[PDB]
């Protein structure tokens, strides 16, 4: 394949470039890192932030989620129409990972003392995501404009994520309700979010959701 | 055509301010007092209830790489091709992480977090300088032959990082002859001596 998505065992950072590709018919290899295949060090220490993913294209070869979230939204044309669609598509993906950061800090370092708090505060976080729907054709098509866009992708799966951890947190969101359903019944997307290869890997790597 | 909205701080607004005046764009600021800020009508009109927004025209925007993004975008300043593109992205998806980092330890944990902090700096930093090692020897710019909008942003990341752990980039010789050669761009230059940026705290709560 073109493509190749270094990765632990989880859904994590690569769920949502998981979704994109799938969803765009695109072939990819999967390398699985154990996490004590990455305590022996040496893949860690060739990586450019000591993280995964690492992501290859070809001879390119990125680190960082959102980095391969905009080259494939990029190439497969899913960056909007235009510049202004761009920048409001980099608003939206900015503000996922905004609060994607926030939701890993609950799971991976405070799950059981802070969870009452953070779904507490979660309809001021996802209240956002409505408004930009209800300014774009009253919800009905995606997050920016009229075409699917990487920030679509991601903007899914942490509704997913959420849903999990909280769930009926989008009762009180009617059109990222009917977008996350929307979304989901794309025939190979939902084809792939049904597969063994999306549903038997754990969301986080610490047993956590 | 341009508008900032934002603290009276350097913060998050001080990279695409470097942008701006170095590619000898206008702009005007629109300073928001943290005592206007607590009124709570400009906060619940924000997408995100924060600052800053920017404004090209009518288009409004709100998140810092959003705007860096977009003068990127506009101005020419996001890499020649899309391999260069996807470099430049990785560059500033880097910084912000690291900046995140900074912005806890200046607002969460200072006095506590500081000597962990400063220990792990070296480590944190050996990425960018890896980064100008692999492109022309460093040279030239983070990514490419030209100028980008994460050049701003790694900056940027640079001088805090200088005020907070004096020495940081002596063992980076790269990174160290990068910032000389990127302050001395004659806008930029003139830029950072001037009262607008001089007199501006580097964070909120006088912390640096
Ligand atoms: C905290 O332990 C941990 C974290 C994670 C991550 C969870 C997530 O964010 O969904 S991903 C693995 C992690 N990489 C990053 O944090 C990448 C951030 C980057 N800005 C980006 O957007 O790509 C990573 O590589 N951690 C290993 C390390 O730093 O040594 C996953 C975990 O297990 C699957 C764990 O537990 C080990
Ligand atoms: C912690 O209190 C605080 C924070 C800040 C910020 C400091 C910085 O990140 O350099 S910026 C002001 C803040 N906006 C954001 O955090 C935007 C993040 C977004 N992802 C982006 O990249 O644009 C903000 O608006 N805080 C106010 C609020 O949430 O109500 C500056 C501060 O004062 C200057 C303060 O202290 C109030």
């Amino acid at each position: 394949p073109p493509y190749t998505v270094v990765y632990f065992p989880v859904r994590g950072r690569c769920a949502a470039l998981r979704m994109l590709l799938a969803d765009q018919g695109q072939s990819w290899k999967e390398e699985v890192v154990t996490v004590e295949t990455w305590q022996e060090g040496s893949l860690k220490a060739s990586c450019l932030y000591g993280q995964l993913p690492k992501f290859q294209d070809g001879d390119l070869t990125l680190y960082q989620s959102n980095t391969i979230l905009r080259h494939l939204g990029r190439t497969l044309g899913l960056y909007g129409k235009d510049q202004q669609e761009a920048a409001l598509v980099d608003m939206v993906n900015d503000g996922v990972e905004d609060l994607r950061c926030k939701y890993i800090s609950l799971i991976y370092t405070n799950y059981e003392a802070g969870k009452d708090d953070y779904v507490k505060a979660l309809p001021g976080q996802l209240k956002p995501f409505e408004t930009l729907l209800s300014q774009n054709q009253g919800g009905k098509t995606f997050i920016v404009g009229d075409q699917i866009s990487f920030a679509d992708y991601n903007l899914l799966d942490l509704l997913l994520i959420h849903e999990v951890l909280a769930p009926g947190c989008l009762d009180a969101f009617p059109l990222l309700s009917a977008y996350v359903g929307r979304l989901s019944a794309r025939p190979k997307l939902k084809a792939f979010l049904a597969s063994p290869e999306y549903v038997n890997l754990p969301i986080n790597g610490n047993g956590k959701q």
